[PDB]
């Protein structure tokens, strides 16, 4: 029997790929999510894990019997190296454009963020993404019968996006949400409370939390699997129901508490 993935797994610890629900598959690592949303017209790849995870993601797509070349669109959560890291390499392998909201694009072209990113000073470089299609903040990415809807999720980064779509197992369809990271973390310099340094940034973060909280939400997945207890819901260690219509509300509500705790820590400094 397989031991599965721990909640404290290394970001590059390999995971056996598995179904999440219907035509949504998990192809990431034990520590970092990536998803493949499939059809007989081609596929949408969601996220890219670290700069080291390219071959793992490609091997996992193939392990499930899908061809990387049948991927017709790549989307991602946010422009940190641990989720955007292999985007260039995956774009080479698949031939697919990468869709990005405007505030993430400069990071993807430079290979590093600027000071708009809370983690600017700790960012690790990523291969620049050659072919980017600009995504409207509520845009839809369509491949054949597939339709992924962008929910702009600035806060953790300026360019972050959550994704939502429907996956079906027969006549039974579920609203999938791949909710972006909502953690109020930063380098040692950035202050979420210094509005003059970035006007409206924290208000947009709060608005993001409210919007995620309100999403129709049958099955939640997050870029760090443990942030949503993913490995208690799929895989060998699962002992909670996969479907939970409260999950996005609990996730966003938790992130709000932690954001407020971050503001308290800044006030004390
Ligand atoms: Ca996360
Ligand atoms: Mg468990
Ligand atoms: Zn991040
Ligand atoms: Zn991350």
């Amino acid at each position: 029997a397989s031991r599965g993935c721990a909640d404290d797994a290394g970001w590059n610890d390999p995971a056996m790929p598995l179904k999440v629900y219907g035509n949504t598959w998990y192809v990431g690592t034990c520590g970092i999510s990536a998803l493949l949303v499939t059809s007989d017209a081609g596929h949408i790849l969601v996220d890219a894990a670290t700069p080291q995870a390219g071959p793992q993601i490609l091997a996992n797509i193939r392990a499930l019997g899908f061809r990387p070349e049948d991927v017709r669109a790549i989307v991602f959560s946010h422009e940190h190296f641990d989720h955007a890291g292999s985007l260039a390499e995956l774009q080479k392998a698949t031939g697919a454009p990468v869709y990005a909201r405007a505030p993430a694009i400069d990071t993807l072209k430079r290979g590093l963020p600027d000071r708009t990113d809370p983690q600017f000073e700790v960012a690790e470089p990523v291969a620049p993404v050659a072919n980017i299609v600009t995504l409207a903040d509520d845009g839809v990415v369509s491949v054949g019968p597939l339709a992924l809807t962008a929910v702009a999720s600035p806060g953790h980064t300026p360019g972050g996006t959550s994704w939502t779509w429907r996956s079906c197992e027969g006549d039974d369809c579920r609203q999938m949400v791949y909710a972006d990271s909502l953690t109020a973390i930063s380098d040692d310099v950035f202050r979420y409370s210094d509005d003059a340094a970035h006007p409206g940034y924290l208000a947009a973060f709060r608005n993001t939390l409210a919007r995620v909280a309100a999403l129709d939400c049958d099955i939640l997945v997050t870029p760090h699997p443990s942030a949503s207890g993913l490995w208690n819901r799929i895989g060998p260690r699962a002992a909670a129901p996969l479907m939970d219509t409260t999950a996005c509300r609990r996730y966003a509500q938790g992130a709000r508490q932690r954001l407020e705790k971050r503001l308290a820590e800044e006030a004390a400094t």
